């Protein structure tokens, strides 16, 4: 899957997008359908999951129906048909959560369900960078090409979740831990913010909940959370270290579950590594049982 | 393989002991040398090879040319068989490293001489312990039943040996990072050094090495090396980070290879991974190329 960077006056740049996305998005909705097919049968019956496979469908149907793009008054349009669908499909993360959470215990093979949903999340993730990018193109915001962020620092986008975290973190515990960032605090680099929209609130919530749980004898007063940011020509690191007890020996091996939760539906692990891994990097815990939790997220850096 | 706790007044325990390690010596020898016999031919007729080949014949003959242990007497000088062994064998790691060196080279499966090598040496560590025990339960240290510390502090054991690295690289670069410990800096629990003081001044040796090596234009004002201790019923965790460069993305498949150095002989690495296994752990590394390094040691609580 490729974002064009292409730039033009006549706005010819914005045609070749449209075409390409007219081009590509209906085979990838279609392998989204493939994989609802073959869901195991009683799973495949559950009416959330029959709902969100219906929307697929109808995705698909209204993809195929879109006459190809002559000129830029259908690329318009065709932008509005996308600007639909992202809406429509907002909320399929949470659906097939809630779908497959009762269903997925009819079933021996556990490895199937997560072999579905690591595929059928990532493809999601790739189809809605792709829409967005297009859209994006439009704009003319600076800093940016579509998503793609010829600047992006590190320290600031980690800021902004900070930010929303600690905020949430302070509604339900009247405090959250402070969040202290070193390393290559200063870097700067083209890169594309989604992702990380994702993955640094699901890690920095982890953390502070983690923090505040461990510490309910002293809640005005917890250890901070610690952000190390590594650049280099490969890729950019993002350690995120707390001293919120660790996870524990019994649950290892079950956190990167969809589902698994201690406590919302338990897919801030796995949906984040599916992600770092779909975009060519990882996602790593390392637990210190007794003392708290370091976790390392990895992506590489802009293939141009 | 049992470390016996046991004590007695008769010193009859002295004895059981004796009788158990006569049992056990031999036939793990004998395990040793079938690995020397099963070495590819050209490995094999290394002369330094030969040699320490030579050495576990030489012992496996003395050894069961030893009568059964009857009474105090025969159990005194099979202990003095047991010193002179461990003093002919205490330069077997380093013969085996240069023996291997070139010769290995000489061979298709690289995964041969790892496996040789990781299972030479957790048997000789083994074989070492249960030796030492033996002799240490002759001794009245305080403290200690046989080489088993019934209070170790890890806080202790880790400055010993950062004292020892610390001299050592101050020699070397004319100053040391400084180390700081912190997390479970007081707990006491029963446990055997004697794998500790193998795996600790080898990370540590690494973590100054690296840290001086990034820092060559302010060798007087170097990152200090920060060691966290995490203790619970499961394991005992401790952590070593320094912010000595990272280990590179190029060198990060190789470090763990016996041999494999950037610099002594580039053992430090894999065999201490091999022995925390043995042992029921794991060594881990975190590498943050351009920033730093976290190393993971993991040793299993004591099975009484
Ligand atoms: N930093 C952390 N410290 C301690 N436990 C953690 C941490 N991060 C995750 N966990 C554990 O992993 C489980 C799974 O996390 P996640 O997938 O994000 O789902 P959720 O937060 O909805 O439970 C959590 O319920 C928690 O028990
Ligand atoms: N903490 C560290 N930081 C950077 N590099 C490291 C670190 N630890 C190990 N290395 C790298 O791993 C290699 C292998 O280490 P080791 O097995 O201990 O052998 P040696 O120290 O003899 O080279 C080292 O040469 C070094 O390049
Ligand atoms: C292009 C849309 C259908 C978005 C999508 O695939 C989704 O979010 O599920
Ligand atoms: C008992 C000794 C032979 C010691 C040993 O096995 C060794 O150190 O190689
Ligand atoms: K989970
Ligand atoms: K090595
Ligand atoms: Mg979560
Ligand atoms: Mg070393």
């Amino acid at each position: 899957m490729m974002l064009y960077s292409g730039r033009s006056q006549d706005g010819s740049h914005l045609l070749k997008s449209g075409r390409y996305l007219q081009q590509e998005l209906p085979v990838r909705i279609a392998h989204r359908i493939k994989g609802f097919r073959s869901l195991p049968f009683i799973i495949g019956c559950n009416p959330t999951i029959l709902h969100v496979h219906e929307l697929y469908i109808r995705a698909f149907q209204k993809l195929t129906d879109f006459p190809p793009i002559k000129d830029q008054a259908d690329e318009a349009q065709y932008c509005q048909l996308v600007r639909q669908l992202l809406d429509d499909h907002k909320d399929v993360v949470t659906l097939l959560a809630e779908g497959l959470r009762e269903s997925r215990k009819h079933i021996e093979d556990e490895k199937l369900v997560r072999y579905f949903l690591d595929k059928t999340l990532t493809s999601r993730l790739g189809i809605r960078m792709l829409a967005t990018h297009h859209l994006a193109l439009h704009e003319d915001k600076p800093d940016f090409v579509g998503i793609i962020c010829t600047r992006l620092s590190p320290k600031k986008i980690i800021e902004k979740w900070v930010d929303f975290a600690r905020r949430l973190c302070e509604h339900k515990y009247g405090n959250a831990p402070r969040v202290r960032i070193n390393g290559h605090v200063a870097a700067r680099f083209p890169f594309i913010p989604m992702p990380l929209d994702y993955i640094l609130p699901e890690l920095l919530k982890n953390a502070m909940r983690a923090t505040m749980e461990s510490h309910l004898d002293t809640p005005y007063n917890v250890p901070d959370v610690v952000i190390t940011i590594a650049n280099n020509d490969v890729d950019l690191i993002i350690r995120i270290s707390d001293r919120g007890g660790g996870i524990a020996h019994k649950d290892l091996d079950r956190v990167m579950d969809y589902h698994f939760t201690t406590a919302g539906f338990g897919f801030g692990l796995p949906t984040s590594r599916a992600y770092a891994e779909y975009l060519g990097g990882s996602l790593q815990l390392q637990s210190l049982q007794g003392i708290g939790t370091d976790v390392y997220l990895r992506l590489r850096h802009i293939d141009g």
